[PDB]
């Protein structure tokens, strides 16, 4: 196998499957990676990393620091509002805004770093009993006190479907959520919601027609 090849077909998929190719990243995610095969992703002309745990992407920050690295770091994950501490100062976007308290946090150590954190709101959109992200109604009622937190620049949304082989059910996952992010341009945004972030290894061709901007591979680029 090769990543650059791997890396390759993902980028034709992008031009083959999207609404608007140009507007896609490829978010590669490396939880499951070392770093001599996150610098053999790196090697291929792409260099945004996604993790889900604080202590991982922590080490990793540091290691290419150290050898002078270049990297766009993305939180993919669940993040506890006692650890972001740990991130704020080197992650580039925050995929995982689930509830006010957390984007309240965040807001407050962005401001003591003089900085301005990206984020996605992560919406919860087929209702999930393993509940993390956002209901609408919740997410509606959270909108202005989230609109008013300066550090923060809210620049769209997130969810992840359940593994299915369903077609339909992740159209309608994935279509839902576009439609949440339309309706949430119009409604409060002015439009300033530019991202949509869904689809993995095994559904990222259906997400990249529903519309995705951030698809998150993982085994497809590294196995």
């Amino acid at each position: 196998m090769s990543i650059k090849a791997n890396v390759e077909e993902i980028l034709e998929d992008i031009k083959k499957y999207s609404p608007y190719p140009e507007k896609v990243k490829l978010v590669a995610v490396t939880k499951y990676s070392s770093v001599e095969d996150i610098e053999k992703f790196l090697e291929t002309g792409q260099n945004i990393c996604g993790e889900n745990k604080v202590q991982v992407i922590k080490d990793k920050i540091e290691y290419f620091k150290e050898k002078n690295k270049k990297i766009k770091w993305h939180f993919i994950g669940n993040l506890q509002k006692n650890k972001v501490k740990y991130i704020i100062d080197d992650v580039d976007l925050i995929h995982s805004v689930n509830k006010l308290s957390l984007a309240q946090e965040i807001n407050k150590k962005a401001e003591q770093s003089s900085k301005i954190m990206d984020v996605l709101l992560e919406i919860n959109v087929y209702g999930e009993e393993s509940k993390q992200g956002y209901s609408l109604d919740e997410l509606k009622c959270d909108i202005i006190e989230l609109q008013n937190l300066k550090n923060l620049n809210i620049i769209g949304v997130m969810t992840m479907a359940p593994f299915t082989d369903d077609e339909k059910i992740l159209r309608m996952v994935f279509s839902e959520l576009r439609k949440i992010k339309d309706e949430l341009n119009k409604e409060y945004f002015n439009n300033n919601l530019t991202e949509l972030s869904m689809g993995m290894s095994s559904d990222y061709k259906i997400a990249l027609q529903e519309g995705s901007t951030f698809i998150r591979v993982g085994t497809k680029i590294f196995k």
